[PDB]
């Protein structure tokens, strides 16, 4: 599923993504826009065997068990499959798990690359909520 930003903002606000240690739902969205453009499909296998998946490209190395990914530790105790779903649960649940283990969205770096300083809320912006 390729989400539309104010339906991915919805659904990540559904999931308690706003202002969610203290990251702003455009936060969350626009991370999702530059990490998969909103692709909940999108896989991007790395060369150094992890891959990342989802809406949210969260790789398999720590958070998901995708079991082909060296020093896997699966901390969101997910299998990486689970992060492609239509659905962003698991998604918003592994990121989420993603911050509460230390990590602030600098995790995910086409945040830090696309989000980080600019107006997230340009991708909430326009949105029902």
């Amino acid at each position: 599923k390729v989400f539309g930003r104010c339906e991915l903002a919805a659904a990540m606000k559904r999931h308690g993504l706003d202002n969610y240690r203290g990251y702003s739902l455009g936060n969350w969205v626009c991370a999702a826009k530059f990490e998969s453009n909103f692709n909940t499909q999108a896989t991007n296998r790395n060369t150094d065997g992890s891959t990342d998946y989802g809406i949210l490209q969260i790789n398999s190395r720590w958070w998901c068990n995708d079991g082909r990914t060296p020093g896997s530790r699966n901390l969101c105790n997910i299998p990486c499959s689970a992060l492609l779903s239509s659905d962003i649960t698991a998604s918003v649940n592994c990121a989420k798990k993603i911050v509460s283990d230390g990590n602030g969205m600098n995790a995910w770096v086409a945040w830090r690359n696309r989000c980080k300083g600019t107006d997230v809320q340009a991708w909430i912006r326009g949105c029902r909520l």
